[PDB]
């Protein structure tokens, strides 16, 4: 595909709304729709991770129908349809409506689906262990019995054959399942589950029963002619997912996979995977950090510091952060592990929390990247030297696949790295939230143009197919959001004198968060009090340093709230803050525009989140969830197609002439793209422009916008463009040879040149 445009499907946006606005997609310019799960769901769901039932498209969705009739929209345009599945777990919020695990609660091991999970039976005592009950003393008081149900307020589980009697207690007690304290999760769990989400359950798809069953109505799309390809979920919970990849490209008929799969530094995935590439955060991360100023990283560094009263150091924070959370609420699975090394030494379990610590990538496949696992074992070693013997021998029988621990570990790696560093470390590390992104290192703080380049000739070398993207459902701050918070390392002074005068006014006792806040309040300005608050209670209980999830702080949250309640309501903080947002918003217009412009052009196949063709400034999930107005988009293209040249303003119509007129370049010229060059300036103000040469379409863009102003504009900077005429898609304005920048963004930060 030449593009793909992202639609979260719901009850509340079907498979027929979905077609319905397939001729607006068109006629934007995307190629194939890139669409959420879509296998029969939770009641209610909004996104569809928890499957309920793999043999069905969703009904509130649409069923069958609803995908026939997507699929016929899109294709009869000649467009494609690749689609999210979730192969990793299933939803198990509902007992009842899970057919597979309703069986297993009511037979235990006898149940023709036991194995479909991941169930360690005899730490359970021969019970699988249930986390939903109150922490409250008491609480199977509230057990009741229903025919051949047992009832725990809205929850309801099997009575097995013959073990009615007298008691819900009584009853209880010779159960398959034991209910148990929602706290006991994450010591005491006994399945196998995503991240720490109980209601989600593991499935075993590396049996090829399950894989089959699991993917049955997933082939049937692929074998009837509905689906173009698919994206994987969650590849690194799998046991085996190369074996799963190889599967799944023979179900799909050598269709294009891509993975969800997130890439660490200059990590390499492994190469027989038979994939088109990933879903695109390696590709975001590149595009942020050639706009980042890097004259900003130690002024920014110094307000972190400084508050915090001792230095934010990303090298303690990731292993700390992830030794807490393999300590806490993943604790579950590094006790199985341990159980099934066996007494290789004492301190199994501690040995364990370190090379988790210490590993750099997500996990290893072994025995592809065994190198990060040694490098790990080495660098625990060193960490705690009264280790040393104990991680030897830990580390040596991780590292040989044929041992199940080895295997069960790389499935523990991952989501240890993910939660304490995603959603732990990164909300304590705010020198520049739009660095602290899904797929990024906020360590790095800027890269250079060169180093810009050789990451999208890297790509065009090892995944030209891979996704690129700047948004996603997944990610912690939607891409103009970003692109104003950037705009902060370009005036570190500003935004600490910022910081000053509205502490001046307003706090919670926590100036660390209260930074991380308050570039979320500038950057997604204007945004209601509703969204900021809710914005805020997350990030507090990510950071867990002042509140937290599990037991938080309501005193300090009350705090938070009236935080954000000034912010949008008291005269003097009010105008403080908009007068910082307006003195940042052409830089933030500036930004967004260079990132989508150069994302949409470069190598890779660009992603477009559904409504990022107007001014995107979410926050996270579900912020960045909100139902999209098509209309109102699609009312834009049709004036920007009727020849207005607007503005650079509030309406995003600008952004939306940028992403039309490059997804129809990609999409209807692609002879335009054969190649990979950098674009360099010449002049006083060259170091501003960044571009490349795709072939015949030239991605020319404004980078570091507050110090090219100050500066005065381009002055005497030129760009030589070739011996060749070429033609701005967004102006009309013609270009040959040495052009002045001053002439080609003239009118926009940004211009589209096609050779002529």
């Amino acid at each position: 595909p030449a593009s793909t445009y992202r639609l979260q499907i719901s009850a509340e946006f079907t498979l027929f709304d979905a077609a319905r606005i397939v001729p607006y997609l068109h006629r934007l310019g995307a190629d194939w729709l890139y669409l959420s799960p879509l296998l029969e769901s939770e009641s209610g769901s909004s996104h569809g991770y928890d499957v309920v039932d793999h043999s069905r498209v969703d009904a509130a969705r649409g069923g069958p129908e609803g995908l026939a009739e997507l699929s016929r929209a899109a294709h009869e345009r000649g467009m494609g349809v690749v689609v999210d599945i979730v192969p990793n777990h299933v939803g198990v919020a509902t007992p009842k409506a899970n057919r597979w695990w309703w069986d297993v609660l009511a037979r235990g091991q006898r149940s023709e689906y036991a194995d479909y999970f991941d169930i360690d039976w005899e730490f359970g005592g021969g019970r699988l262990r249930l986390p939903v009950l109150g922490d409250g003393p008491d609480e199977l008081d509230a057990l009741r019995v229903d025919g051949d149900e047992l009832v725990y307020y809205e929850h309801r589980f099997p009575i097995a054959e013959g073990t009615g009697g007298g008691t819900p207690r009584e009853v209880h007690d010779r159960q398959h399942y034991e209910l148990m304290s929602w706290r006991r999760a994450d010591h005491d769990l006994n399945y196998r589950r995503f991240f720490a989400v109980n209601t989600l359950a593991a499935v075993r798809v590396e049996d090829p029963r399950v894989f089959d069953d699991t993917h049955r109505e997933i082939g049937r799309w692929i074998a009837e002619g509905l689906v173009d390809g698919l994206r994987v979920d969650h590849p690194d919970g799998l046991r085996a997912p190369g074996d799963y990849l190889r599967r799944l490209a023979e179900l799909a008929q050598g269709r294009p996979i891509w993975v969800e799969k997130i890439i660490e530094g200059d990590e390499r995935m492994p190469p027989q995977w038979p994939i088109a590439g990933t879903t695109g955060y390696d590709a975001l991360a590149g595009i942020d950090r050639v706009l980042v100023d890097p004259a900003g990283e130690h002024p920014l560094t110094q307000i972190v510091d400084e508050a915090a009263g001792s230095p934010r150091r990303w090298a303690e924070l990731v292993p700390e952060r992830k030794r807490a959370v393999a300590r806490g609420i993943l604790n579950s699975e590094i006790r199985r592990v341990a159980r099934e090394l066996g007494e290789v030494a004492g301190d199994v379990e501690d040995a364990l929390v370190e090379i988790a610590a210490a590993l750099s990538v997500y996990r290893s496949y072994l025995p592809f990247g065994r190198e990060h696992l040694d490098e790990a074992v080495a660098a625990a070693q060193a960490a705690a030297p009264q280790l040393e013997a104990d991680l030897a021998a830990v580390g040596a029988a991780l590292a040989d696949p044929g041992n199940p621990a080895a295997l069960r570990f790389q499935q523990t790696s991952g989501m240890i790295m993910a939660k304490g560093v995603e959603d732990n470390a990164f909300y304590r590390y705010p020198r520049l939230t739009s660095l602290t992104e899904v797929g990024g290192d906020p360590s790095l703080f800027a890269i250079d143009a060169a180093a810009f380049h050789a990451a999208q000739r890297d790509r065009a070398a090892r995944l030209p197919e891979s996704m690129t993207t700047l948004t996603t459902h997944d990610t912690k701050r939607s891409e103009d959001t970003r692109a104003r918070i950037t705009a902060l390392a370009e005036a570190p002074e500003r935004w600490r004198r910022f910081l000053t005068e509205v502490g001046g006014l307003i706090g919670t006792g926590d100036r660390v968060l209260e930074n991380l806040i308050w570039q979320a309040i500038v950057g997604a300005w204007p945004a209601s009090r509703e969204r900021l608050e809710a914005y805020a209670l997350k990030a507090a209980r990510e950071a867990g340093e002042s509140t937290d999830w599990i037991d938080g702080d309501p005193a300090f949250e009350e705090r938070l709230t009236r935080l954000v309640t000034v912010a949008v309501e008291e005269p003097l903080v009010h105008e403080l803050l908009e007068r910082l947002v307006d003195e940042l918003t052409a830089a933030g217009y500036s930004n967004g525009l260079a990132a989508k412009l150069l994302q949409l052009l470069a190598p890779g196949t660009p992603d477009v989140y559904q409504g990022t063709e107007r001014w995107d400034r979410s926050l996270v999930d579900p912020d960045n969830r909100r139902p999209v107005d098509f209309a109102a988009a699609s009312e834009l293209l049709d004036r920007l197609d009727g020849g207005w040249r607007p503005p650079v303003d509030e309406t995003g119509a600008v952004k939306t002439l940028v992403v039309s007129r490059a997804l129809r370049l990609r999409r209807d010229r692609p002879e335009l793209f054969t190649a990979y060059h950098p674009v360099t300036a010449r002049g006083a103000q060259a170091e501003h422009l960044i571009g490349f040469d795709r072939g015949g379409a030239i991605a020319l863009a404004t980078r570091l916008p507050l110090g090219l102003a100050a500066a005065g504009g381009w002055g005497d900077t030129v760009v030589d463009v070739g011996e060749r005429s070429l033609r701005d898609e967004l102006t009309g304005r013609e270009a040959r040879g040495a052009a002045r920048v001053a002439e080609l963004f003239a009118d926009y930060p940004v211009a589209l040149l096609v050779e002529t």
